[PDB]
């Protein structure tokens, strides 16, 4: 069952539809009901790829989502997009391992401070 509260800040049709996929969801599909977030904050960040890099002259997107609970809470940071950059720290779905992005996320950090792991990352 999903938190009571998780419905607190929710859009009246957002809830008689969510309380429609915990009780009478389709074939096949269950509800995630640890997964509801309200308030989120999200932008894109376009990223060119440095010069003198395996990546020189190329164009990421990077879609930054911001939970109710940030700055407590890290952010969500991926690659997004057609064109994700290759390398062994991003996934093929955008997912980018970095340890900022999660065990080493602190209040104290930031988006700016984000983005330069990111770059770093890429060289
Ligand atoms: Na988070």
């Amino acid at each position: 069952l999903v938190p009571r509260g998780s419905m607190a800040s929710m859009q009246k049709r957002l809830q008689k539809e969510l309380l429609a996929l915990q009780n009478d969801p389709p074939p096949g599909m269950t509800l995630n009901e640890k997964s509801v977030q309200n308030s989120i904050t999200q932008w894109i960040v376009d990223m060119e790829g440095a010069p003198g890099t395996l990546y020189e002259g190329e164009k990421f997107q990077l879609l930054f989502k911001f939970s109710s609970r940030y700055p407590f809470d890290s952010p969500q940071v991926m690659f997004t997009g057609e064109n994700i950059p290759v390398h062994p720290h991003v996934y093929s779905n955008g997912h980018i391992c970095l340890s900022i992005l999660t065990e080493d996320w602190s209040p104290a950090l930031s988006v700016q401070s984000v983005c330069l792991s990111i770059i770093s990352m890429l060289s």
